[PDB]
């Protein structure tokens, strides 16, 4: 029924992905339109090819260490070898024209080899194939992603908000997540997974057209090995690493529909600040020098933006809801402070750790009975706010050290601390929320 439309609707029109998507919703891909719709996913029509004005044989200093690898995918494939060497030179000439095009050098640790063999297997012409690559390359694959930097920070900091338990085991036993989940991020699973479930996921990621996807997907693989990982604390790291690299592997075609409801599922428990504030990660590195002073290698947690916390809270319709806490001292409190949001003198935590401890006592009490009422103050997620200058909010370090070792979910940041919810409010001009008595920021 919807088969017939999708032949069709591919024909003619020139149609965009969103339309496309309606007739799909989530069925099985035909083998034959899958190159199209592949196409029109990675927004590659009628795209002209490249290597025919580049006109150049295979010559670079690493040109070597680039034979080898392409001759390991066609041998591991054992393809019909009447037509094996036409594909060895088209994707030989992919790479090279790739590390020509950009200054970038080649190197065997790149996870670029295995995101050509789902493109192979469906048999494109070389030109299609360099605009597929090229294109998912800079949409959906992280440029810090070979280096091992920001792109695995921020994994941490996911696994920390949903399951901070298995993250404390993980930072104990300095396994990061750059170890296991390298060519997991690298090749979109495409190194491990069998070409009929890589294409599955490829078929469902592509139709979604979400860069972050993979950090759920990624998170779902890792936490179904949680039982396996904290249960054996006999092997060494190396043997760990080496169990969780080829988890994917594990997978099957009828694994993969729940894979990505799960997804879906703790995605729609993670606020939207994930997203939005690491764009810079996939785009150009020159966007993401305005957010100064936001490292993901110093983050102790994930950095929630001023804006969510006062849009999220007013919703009231099952979302991402969060219980903001003061950390600043009684002074610098009283002068001005979010209305909703539950006092933790900080200065309590080593000063007199018994009353803060009683105060740690009230503070998860509220959160309960705030949740209860359905209040604006009310929600699951716990957002530490401090003063947002980087001269006093040392403490920082400490509440949030508190509430990790605890393995508490849910536990973030305030991203600018208060002066930053000043600011927001000033650049908007908004006192307080539509509904309601009161504004944002109060004295008492």
């Amino acid at each position: 029924g919807w088969e017939k439309d999708l032949e069709e609707a591919l024909e003619a029109g020139g149609c965009d992905l969103e339309t496309l998507r309606n007739i799909i919703q989530g069925r099985p891909l035909p083998a034959d339109l899958r190159a199209k719709v592949w196409k029109i996913a990675l927004n590659v029509a009628g795209k002209g090819d490249s290597l025919a004005s580049w006109d150049g044989i295979l010559d670079l200093p690493e040109q070597n260490t680039i034979h080898k690898d392409c001759l390991q995918f066609i041998d591991q494939l054992s393809v019909p070898e009447e037509k094996a060497a036409e594909l060895l030179l088209d994707i030989e000439s992919v790479i090279t024209f790739y590390c020509k095009s950009r200054n970038i050098k080649y190197s065997t640790s790149l996870s670029w080899i295995h995101l050509l063999k789902p493109l192979v297997h469906l048999q494109l012409p070389r030109s299609d194939l360099y605009n597929c690559f090229y294109a998912i390359m800079n949409k959906y694959i992280p440029r810090d992603c070979s280096q091992k930097g920001r792109p695995f920070h921020l994994f941490r900091l996911l696994i920390q908000y949903h399951e901070p338990e298995l993250c404390s085991y993980l930072d104990t036993k300095k396994i990061t997540p750059d170890s296991y989940a390298l060519n997991w991020l690298g090749s979109l699973f495409a190194c491990y997974c069998s070409t009929e479930v890589t294409q599955a996921i490829w078929d469902g990621y592509l139709q979604q057209a979400d860069p972050f996807f993979i950090y759920f997907l990624m998170l779902i693989i890792l936490v179904n090995a949680k039982e396996v990982i904290l249960t054996q604390e006999s092997d060494s790291k190396e043997e760990v690493i080496k169990f969780l690299e080829n988890t994917p592997s594990s997978l099957n075609i009828e694994d993969i529909e729940d894979l990505f409801s799960l997804a879906q599922y703790y995605c729609s428990k993670t606020p939207a600040s994930f997203r939005k504030d690491n764009h810079h990660l996939f785009g150009s590195t020159l966007l993401g020098i305005k957010d100064d002073d936001a490292d993901l290698s110093q983050a102790l947690c994930l950095a929630i933006s001023v804006s969510e916390i006062l849009q999220a809270n007013q919703l009231q319709g099952e979302g991402v809801r969060f219980f903001v806490v003061d950390c600043r001292p009684a002074e610098q409190y009283n002068a001005g402070h979010l209305s909703t949001a539950f006092h933790l003198d900080s200065d309590l935590m080593l000063q007199n750790p018994s009353e803060f401890a009683q105060s740690v006592k009230s503070l998860l009490e509220a959160q309960k009975q705030s949740i209860e009422s359905g209040s604006i103050a009310g929600g699951e997620h716990l957002c530490f706010m401090g003063s947002g200058r980087e001269e006093e909010d040392m403490y920082m370090n400490m509440v949030l050290a508190h509430f990790l070792q605890k393995n508490k979910e849910y536990v973030s940041i305030a991203s600018g601390g208060f002066m930053a919810l000043q600011q927001h409010l000033a650049d908007i001009n908004v006192d307080g929320p539509e509904n309601g008595y009161g504004h944002w920021i109060a004295s008492t």
